[PDB]
């Protein structure tokens, strides 16, 4: 068929989606160019004078806060604002701190496996720090505050081009993941993976991908919206995590980002006060704004992000995807710096984002890179970030071909993870360069782990390793001496040498042993981001039982679990029932068993987005992946790649 539009002139909502189910073998939208139009309803309609109506049909609307205050159900029948729970938190933390204290050397390595104190467990889940910090229109104040370079050096640009050529220039075609449990974002704002899949099939049928790009590049939002159900705009969500009591933090106010491009931050002053009692020894949960790109934008980009990432994991495994179980042994006999990056994604400059996309255009049609740019710099809409704020549109989505919000490696983008991984390695390879090494001539060898130095990467987490002590101390001298003109990101040593959630305990001379942070099991039980069950914690017993079952695997861990069990038994059990009873009864009601799953699989059930950056299809069984994702195999977008990709297939 000739049809170039996803939404045609056919009557909408005239056929049931049940008559157009995807069989995994043929794209039925090739047979019927009107199918998508007929199986879904009329869009509400775009008003350029009122762009926020793009979100008026969402589950949460207008007035309701992005981060409401609401007690969490931490275990069956146990809620986080109850005074007995808070009493347990205080006593558990006293007793756990009496077990062990972090024992760190001058390089930040833990000698006992513990990297910090247990004080963050005095955080009240469901009690947010407010306001949630807004995203300013400009990150220049941050770049200034962090003392980052004004521009890349010439050499840094060379290195960035050499690495991006390797990344964009190779592709291992891989299925698009279609999330079951997240919103499509505008315009439909539904958690409907069937619609997402049918949209993908429509996009990749006939001439619709080129029609989509033509509509995009026209700058006519009314056209892109009408004919492709697409609008370049971010929604916003909030992520929550524990904090250390007493830690001073700051935030960008909604009223300031409205008035100023790069305003200064204001102090967060939230105190925990529950039913008329102040808890001065507790923290409110740290909160962070995350943007969310619409499905109907990200779907056009994801094939490239996923394919290039998967290629990179194969060709340059030693850098971007080593076996995590083997890292500690790999490091035996090596010196290592564990990177702690401050405000990483937000600290990317416009130059860095733009260069990445420029090199992309050598391998991928330029209009696709321009779509990526449009989303990186898109306007966003947020519901209120605090109790005194209103909903707010930041930027002008009517002018989406112009940059609206400059915020570095924008969250919610198809490319966010790829950019995080590649730029951390650009920075570290530039550091190898600044030491004096000839990194261009030896680029492949560095990335493949064949030189006497290299780096293991997981986005903003990294291990920079050296076979030679003298090379290692030269790297440390470089960090100490590096001037502003060379500084890409704000990086220091990680307290306790943590990588991907594990402490790399120093157990002998250049001998390491990985231990999951000993704070983690207790934070995730006692101070959770979300209540048990619901959308995101259906499988909550698994992570707990997995951790409990390995309690004897490390001597500090073992003692802290003994403190948990004894303290819970005395202070919680009389009122709420036994801990293991609650957890084991819940485990019986879910369709997975902890004994049958790998550690990787349990991680993915707790955080499915680890499939976009940490684990590949090969490492996770179908039943686990299918809990969270539908898939579209790459045969269904092969024609798009034949036209629009110019690199090498792996
Ligand atoms: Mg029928
Ligand atoms: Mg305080
Ligand atoms: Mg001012
Ligand atoms: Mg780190
Ligand atoms: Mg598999």
């Amino acid at each position: 068929h000739a049809e170039t539009r996803i939404v045609t002139d056919a009557p909408r909502n005239s056929e049931s989606v049940g008559d157009h189910l995807f069989n995994g073998g043929v794209n039925h939208h090739d047979e019927d160019p009107d199918a998508y139009t007929k199986m879904y309803g009329p869009l509400v309609g775009y008003d350029p004078r009122n762009p926020t109506t793009l979100f008026a049909n969402a589950r949460q609307t207008g007035t309701q806060l992005v981060a409401p205050r609401k007690a969490r159900e931490i275990l069956t029948g146990i809620y986080s604002f109850e005074p007995t729970v808070l009493a347990f938190q205080r006593e558990f933390v006293k007793r756990a701190n009496a077990v062990a204290q972090p024992d760190l050397n001058s390089d930040g390595f833990s000698l006992n496996g513990l990297h910090t104190t247990f004080d963050s467990i005095r955080s009240v889940s469901g009690y947010p720090q407010w306001p949630v910090s807004a995203l300013p229109k400009s990150n220049v104040g941050l770049l200034r505050d962090l003392k980052l370079q004004e521009r890349m050096t010439a050499r840094q640009v060379v290195i960035a081009r050499e690495i991006w050529k390797r990344v964009w220039g190779h592709m291992k075609p891989t299925a698009i993941k279609i999330p079951k449990m997240s919103t499509s974002g505008p315009p439909r704002n539904v958690n409907d993976a069937e619609m997402k899949l049918q949209y993908a099939l429509a996009l990749f049928s006939g001439n619709r991908y080129n029609g989509y790009l033509d509509a995009f590049k026209s700058g006519d939002l009314s056209r892109f919206y009408r004919d492709y159900e697409a609008a370049v705009i971010m929604g916003t969500n909030v992520r929550w995590q524990v904090d250390n009591p007493g830690k001073k933090r700051d935030y960008w106010a909604q009223a300031d980002i409205e008035r100023e491009l790069a305003p200064s931050k204001r102090p967060i002053t939230t105190k925990v006060e529950i039913n008329g009692t102040v808890y001065d020894d507790f923290a409110a949960m740290r909160t962070r704004l995350v943007n969310a790109g619409p499905w109907t934008i990200n779907v056009a980009l994801q094939p490239f992000a996923t394919g290039c990432m998967n290629a990179m994991f194969e060709l340059y495994r030693a850098t971007w995807h080593p076996d995590e179980d083997k890292i500690a042994g790999f490091l035996e006999g090596k010196h290592a710096f564990f990177g702690d990056v401050s405000s990483y994604d937000h600290s990317f400059s416009e130059e860095k984002i733009d260069l990445s996309l420029e090199v992309g255009k050598e391998f991928i049609s330029p209009e696709i890179m321009e779509l990526a740019s449009s989303l990186f710099y898109a306007a966003y809409f947020t519901r209120p970030l605090g109790p005194d704020d209103g909903p707010q549109l930041v930027g002008n989505p009517n002018r989406y071909l112009e940059k609206q919000v400059k915020a570095g490696n924008r969250s919610g983008h198809a490319f966010t993870s790829l950019f995080a991984k590649v730029w951390k390695v650009i920075d570290t390879v530039s550091k190898f360069d600044q030491m004096g090494y000839d990194v261009v001539a030896n680029m492949d060898a560095i990335l493949k782990g064949d030189m006497p130095f290299g780096c293991i990467n997981n986005g903003d987490d990294e291990i920079v390793w050296f076979k030679s002590e003298r090379d290692y101390r030269l790297f440390l001298r470089l960090l100490e001496t590096q001037p502003q003109e060379q500084r890409m990101f704000k990086v220091g040593p990680e307290e306790g040498a943590v990588f991907s959630g594990s402490v790399y305990q120093l157990i002998g001379p250049l001998k390491y042993q990985a231990v999951e942070r000993i704070t983690t099991p207790f934070q995730r039980i006692i101070c959770p981001e979300r209540s048990i069950g619901g959308n995101f914690r259906k499988f909550w017993p698994l992570g707990i039982l997995e951790r409990y079952n390995k309690r004897n695997s490390h001597p500090v861990l073992e003692e802290v679990w003994r403190v948990f069990d004894d303290t819970y038994a005395t202070l919680m059990e009389p009122h709420y029932g036994s801990f293991l009873g609650i957890v084991q009864r819940a485990h019986k009601e879910i369709p997975f068993s902890v004994d049958d799953l790998s550690w990787k699989e349990i991680m993915v059930l707790d955080d499915p987005n680890k499939m976009y950056h940490r684990f590949t299809d090969e490492e996770i069984r179908d039943q686990v992946q299918e809990s969270a994702f539908r898939k579209l195999q790459p045969i269904f977008f092969e024609r798009m790649f034949k036209e629009h990709y110019k690199g090498n297939y792996v």
